């Protein structure tokens, strides 16, 4: 497992990625790492934010499937070629397989310029790959073709300030455990919620409290329509009631100070001079989830500093300036990248669950620290699923 420490260079709001190779001989290429799809899927053509891409005419061992596809995300989609080939993970178990790879032609909003990688890799479950359930995904044919555990982990950190997008490049922030954990990137209890059915990891959250306070929603509205935890997505993302109750709490708590709308909606910065950022005016998130036993929930907590999304500034100084990275969804509730960087994140796809546990790599608070505490007793957690 040591070989895979620090396997993943990139950042939330761009995406953290790994090393692989596709073809013989290899074509090494940096791909996206995405929990929210189940497609593998490679620049195959050159285009303006490419560095490089798959030249499926070089591969030795490119077979062709004379089939199409097309996926579309939330943001960006993309159009092409379905293939297989032989694939490595130069961190990843050094197990060679044949996967299906899309060769992509078209796309729109989908390669991001500087991010550095020329691809994504889905690791979710087969009946969300495109164009259809039988387009068995990576990790799928990983597990088959090998002795590889069935689970992986992320531990993903980042924005270390200041951070600059090539240097993050440079500089690494996670790691992708292949087929097992490693019990040192983590402290305390690993907590475990169930996942619910297997097309994307989803859960169920059955309470949220902040800075101490009950929101007092009926939780179905907290998985309207699904929860789900994705790697692939930078913000935390909120159904549009339970979106309007964490901001007017949140905007409340930081009265004191002064912000444009515009800012809350996620698209505008703020900033403050180097060092004096306002940490402690802004609350704690307490996600409470399904646990493994009966009447049993944890809950994981979110500092501020997480859900404020450092960024470089556009009259540039040296100023602390930040997205908010908490936006309305209507697609169901997204646990993305910004929530996922306090933590170590077990993906554990053979007993169909999901774990949890304080990050080695966390960001610091001077008087408060964010934590993976259990158990709690919360009666009638299956109502809390929608139907």
């Amino acid at each position: 497992f040591v070989e895979m420490v620090d396997n993943l260079r990139g950042k939330s709001g761009q995406g953290y990625y790994v090393e692989m190779t596709v073809g013989s001989p290899p074509q090494t290429l940096n791909i996206l790492v995405d929990t929210g799809s189940s497609n593998f899927a490679v620049g195959a053509a050159p285009h303006p934010f490419l560095h490089r891409y798959y030249q499926r005419q070089l591969s030795s061992t490119y077979r062709d499937l004379r089939k199409g596809v097309y996926v579309p995300y939330t943001q960006g989609k993309w159009e092409g070629e379905l293939g297989t080939d032989l694939v490595s993970i130069p961190h990843g178990p050094n197990v060679t397989v044949r996967a299906n790879i899309a060769a992509i032609t078209e796309s729109d909003k989908f390669f991001i310029n500087g991010s550095n990688w020329e691809g994504i890799l889905g690791l979710a479950y087969a009946e969300i790959a495109r164009p259809d359930d039988s387009l068995e995904p990576f990790f799928d044919s990983l597990v088959k073709q090998t002795h590889v555990p069935n689970l992986f982990s992320l531990q993903l950190c980042g924005a270390g300030f200041p951070l600059n997008q090539s240097e993050v490049l440079a500089s690494v922030g996670g790691s992708m455990i292949i087929g097992g954990i490693d019990h040192s990137l983590y402290t305390g209890s690993l907590w475990y919620t169930p996942i619910r059915r297997e097309w994307y990891y989803e859960v169920i959250i059955v309470r949220v409290e902040i800075n101490g306070q009950d929101l007092k929603m009926d939780c179905k509205e907290y998985n309207y329509d699904k929860s789900i935890v994705d790697s692939g997505t930078t913000n935390l993302r909120l159904p549009k009631k339970v979106f309007e109750a964490a901001v007017k709490s949140i905007k409340a708590a930081s009265s004191t100070e002064k912000f444009p709308d515009g800012f809350w909606l996620g698209e505008q910065l703020v900033c403050w001079q180097a060092g004096t950022t306002p940490w402690n005016i802004f609350p704690v998130i307490s996600l409470y989830l399904m646990g493994e036993v009966t009447n049993q929930s944890f809950r994981i907590t979110i500092l501020p500093q997480q859900y404020l999304r450092p960024v470089e500034d556009v009259a540039t100084s040296q100023d602390d300036c930040y997205k908010f990275a908490i936006s309305q969804s209507s697609t169901g509730t997204v646990m993305g990248a910004v929530i996922m960087e306090g933590f170590y994140v077990v993906f554990d796809r053979a007993r169909k669950r999901i774990g949890f546990a304080v990050s080695a790599c966390h960001v610091h608070d001077e008087f408060r620290t964010a934590a993976v505490e259990g158990p709690f007793v919360t009666l009638d957690m299956e109502d809390c699923g929608y139907n």
